[PDB]
């Protein structure tokens, strides 16, 4: 504990060129001294953590509203059940690998794209990944104990990794790039499902005066969703969206609004497909 108090003072003096490192050192000492289960470090602006070697009574770590980029210091908090890292800048989760009791992880607004470190947390029950940069969700197929998964406001178009996650009950997928719901067809245990605000972007094609674009928006059974609104006087004749474009234009689009039911869960699958055109 002398060595701990010491490490923490050195760290307190390395604030980069508005971090509340005094308050943090106070909280760390209070936590260690009382062998507390909770270490509350929210909104301190911290850009790093010192060495923390042995807080094995700590089961709840609150770090919302800091600016951490490296969570290697958390690696030995092996008894953590709840970890909150909202609005940090963490971009690799491999340092969590020995946290086998972790049940809840919040990591909103970190800008993370590489979530492969989740492979080490098969017992996770709640995972909050809203507002990140996630395109590749293939790790999530390992997280078969999740009850709650937020993936909203990411860059996800391939949801196949969720297809076997039948335990899922709360699933937030709004503000992604999802046009095909088939991966959700077996998720009949859902209560909450959010699928609004999709913005899907086709690869460019050449402009033609008679344009014919296959519809790519699919229900959970693979059937095509009839567009609601089509740009530029276009029409729909399944399976195609059609336009007459006597002059070049650089894009056309269409909007879809589809009630979905998966088990008991009811949601609106609602979004836009954009088709860029090359002259």
């Amino acid at each position: 504990k002398a060595e701990y108090y010491n490490a923490w003072s050195e760290w307190e003096r390395n604030a980069p060129p508005g971090e509340q490192r005094g308050m943090a050192v106070s909280r760390l000492r209070d936590c260690l001294d009382r062998q507390a289960h909770e270490l509350e470090l929210n909104n301190l602006g911290l850009s790093s953590l010192p060495g923390i070697q042995y807080l094995p009574n700590v089961t709840k770590l609150f770090l919302n509203g800091n600016k951490l980029t490296d969570i290697k210091p958390l690696a030995n908090l092996k008894n953590l059940g709840w970890l909150f890292l909202d609005e940090n800048k963490v971009k690799d989760l491999s340092s969590l690998k020995d946290l086998k009791k972790l049940k809840s992880l919040s990591l909103e607004h970190n800008g993370i794209s590489d979530i492969n470190g989740l492979v080490h947390l098969p017992q996770l029950e709640s995972l909050y990944l809203g507002n990140n940069k996630i395109t590749d969700i293939t790790v999530l197929s390992r997280l078969t104990k999740l009850d709650t998964l937020s993936l909203e406001d990411n860059q996800i178009s391939d949801i196949v990794p969720l297809a076997g996650l039948t335990k899922l009950q709360n699933l937030y997928l709004s503000k992604n790039h999802i046009s095909d719901l088939r991966a959700l067809a077996g998720l009949k245990n859902l209560d909450v499902l959010e699928l609004f605000s999709q913005e899907c972007l086709n690869k460019p094609i050449n402009h033609q005066s008679n344009l014919v674009v296959p519809n790519t928006v699919k229900n959970t059974d693979g059937s095509l969703v009839t567009p609601e609104i089509i740009s530029d006087d276009g029409d729909y004749e399944k399976p195609n969206v059609k336009w007459h474009l006597p002059e070049f234009t650089n894009e056309v689009s269409f909007i879809f609004y589809q009630p979905v039911t998966i088990g008991k869960a009811k949601a609106r699958f609602h979004g836009r497909v954009t088709q860029p055109l090359k002259e």
